[PDB]
């Protein structure tokens, strides 16, 4: 028995390129929390930010510094809040040699320019400006470039950033929520470094997916964390371009989920081994109570150590969450539409969707706005397949069931990405809210570059 | 405990 929901025979370790990780030899040091990103004004009703793409370098191995891309910093971004109900206005810059895109995976803001992805090109050195105000229940996002095609490049050179979505309801959970104390992000990523410790993009390309030995968390390599509280809460987002994380501690520490893509999980759910794949975002509460000041828990993939927890001297807590976290208010189906079946096919150049590759002036579907569809969404891979991630724009999506049977446990809050194995047909439940053009497609981001993309048009009937 |  593999410890994960996901099947077996699909893990991206069977793939014949596959590329294991390995330990770095670098030094040991603290994980980089990157820094919750200032309002340039902020009232109660308004909040007023500066996003600029930026390129430089950062010091992740000793020797020659990285050429990196990030937000408001040289790798990654700073955390960006955003608050539901709160009318946001965001100044979008653009300072790299290249033109990109912002794209708020997981923001149900209208589409295809303030969604930010193909269609809202910023070029070098101009400026755009967007202003929505989210509807939705707090949760994990992030932000991330998309330029068709090229996002896997520019992901590649670190242009990613968490996203953090406020509301009501969760600030009144007992939940850790000091950041950069016992809130952090960890965002999994990997690379491979060449010569003078660069990136090459185009060296490591592969149609299948790109993955490198050297794991990064937070931009980080051979990351530990300073724990200082009895209870530690990790947002996980699986940043990777292909690889997929199967997440355990060492004597099989628990730990609970308590949040999902798209919101919190109706009720608290226990795990010892979770795996994410591209784009999945989990919230998870670590217990450290067991532990003394001096000891050490690590975090692994597989059989390899990503971050080390040292244990401090910390208050007791003890807390109990509660059996309900959040009530989902699932939509009732609009019984005069049809059940929508979506095809996923292919790997490597032969990707597709519904026997077609993207075309960025093609419409592939429509849907009314305000009205939840039935989505059939198949992997129709055989044996040996992959688990493609399957992700749509615009939306947040409910996990109905999985060829006929339960969702996996973590996946009955809404989500906007869920892994489809090898055969599978799994069901959704589709609304969009807002009028526009979205994008859905597998977020293996290869497989994203090499067309396996469509675009769907809603509309006010 | 070895991971796969
Ligand atoms: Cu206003
Ligand atoms: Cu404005
Ligand atoms: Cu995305
Ligand atoms: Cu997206
Ligand atoms: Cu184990
Ligand atoms: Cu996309
Ligand atoms: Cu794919």
């Amino acid at each position: 028995y593999t410890d994960y929901f996901f099947d077996e025979p699909a893990f991206d370790l069977h793939d014949g390129g596959y590329v294991p990780l390995e330990v770095s030899d670098a030094p040991e040091k603290p994980l980089n929390v990157p820094p919750l990103l200032k309002p340039d004004k902020e009232t109660a009703t308004d909040v007023y930010y500066t996003v600029t793409a930026e390129a430089g370098e950062t010091q992740l191995l000793p020797g020659a510094k990285t050429k990196t891309w990030g937000y408001n910093t040289s790798l990654l971004g700073q955390t960006i809040v955003y608050r539901r109900g709160q009318h946001t206005h965001v100044t979008l810059k653009n300072t790299l040699p290249e033109l990109t895109t912002f794209h708020w995976h997981g923001a149900n803001v209208s589409g295809p320019y303030v969604d930010g992805g193909c269609h809202a090109p910023v070029y070098p050195g101009e400026s755009k400006h967007i202003d929505f105000t989210l509807e939705q229940p707090a949760t994990t996002l992030w932000l991330h470039a998309h330029p068709c095609p090229s996002t896997a490049e520019q992901v590649w050179h670190g242009l990613a950033a968490m996203v953090i979505v406020k509301d009501d309801h969760e600030a009144s959970l007992p939940l850790p929520r000091n950041y950069g104390v016992d809130d952090i992000p960890v965002i999994l990523q990997d690379r491979r470094f060449h010569e003078n410790n660069q990136w090459d993009y185009r060296a490591d390309y592969d149609p299948d997916g790109v993955a490198g030995p050297t794991a990064m968390i937070n931009g980080t390599i051979n990351p530990y964390f300073d724990v200082t509280t009895q209870k530690v809460r990790l947002r996980f987002l699986n940043g990777a371009n292909r690889r997929e994380w199967r997440l355990h501690f060492a004597d099989d520490l628990p730990f609970t989920q308590i949040g999902g893509d798209g919101s919190l999980l109706p009720e608290p759910v226990k795990f010892t081994h979770l795996m994410l794949t591209c784009a999945e975002r989990a919230e998870v509460i670590v217990d450290f109570g067991q532990y003394h000041e001096g000891d050490e828990v690590t975090l692994y993939t597989d059989d390899v150590p990503l971050l080390k927890f040292r244990i401090h001297a910390f208050k007791p807590d003890q807390t109990t969450l509660p059996d309900k976290l959040f009530d989902v208010k699932a939509p009732v189906v609009d019984p005069a539409l049809p059940v929508r079946h979506v095809v996923m096919q292919g790997m490597d150049e032969g990707v597709a969707i519904d026997g077609k590759k993207f075309a960025m002036q093609r419409i592939d579907a429509t849907q009314p706005i305000g009205k939840a569809q039935y989505w059939d969404v198949t992997n129709s891979n055989d044996a040996p397949g992959m688990v493609h991630p399957f992700h749509v724009h615009g939306t947040q999506f409910l996990v109905l069931s999985r060829n006929g049977h339960a969702p996996y446990p973590n996946e009955h809050g809404f989500k906007d990405t869920i892994g489809v194995n090898p055969g599978e047909t799994v069901r959704l439940l589709v609304r969009f809210d807002l009028p526009g053009v979205y994008m859905y497609h597998c977020h293996i981001i290869e497989h994203e570059d090499g067309g396996a993309a469509a675009q769907i048009e809603t509309f006010d009937p």
